[PDB]
């Protein structure tokens, strides 16, 4: 089993955990990345009820293992918070629009 799964990317918990944690160091230097530029606030328009206190951010995850490293955020992703601290794993897949839908 894969700890997350959003439709058919199935991700363990290692795997997200090398992230947002990626994710985080480069929200801490202030640096930004991507014609979508991440990380970014993820204000939680969808809303969904998380144990983790917002300021939340947007970050992405690659289901070929690797790290956002400018490019393709591919469709799936992270978010964190200010103390690093995950709130989930939500994803373009399945949903309409530009909806998030949490990963399984
Ligand atoms: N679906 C969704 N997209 C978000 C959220 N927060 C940011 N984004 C997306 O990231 C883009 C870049 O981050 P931004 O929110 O800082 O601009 C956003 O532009 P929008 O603000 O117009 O939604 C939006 O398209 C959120 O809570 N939900």
């Amino acid at each position: 089993a894969c700890d997350y799964t959003c439709g058919s990317n199935c991700y363990s918990s290692s795997d997200v955990s090398t992230a947002q944690a990626a994710g985080y160091k480069l929200h801490e230097d202030g640096e930004t990345v991507g014609s979508n530029s991440y990380p970014h606030k993820y204000n939680n328009y969808e809303g969904f009820d998380f144990s983790v206190s917002s300021p939340y951010y947007e970050w992405p995850i690659l289901s070929s293992g690797d790290v956002y490293s400018g490019g393709s955020p591919g469709a799936d992703r992270v978010v964190f918070n200010e103390n690093n601290q995950l709130a989930g794993v939500i994803t373009h897949t399945g949903a309409s629009g530009n909806n998030f839908v949490e990963c399984t």
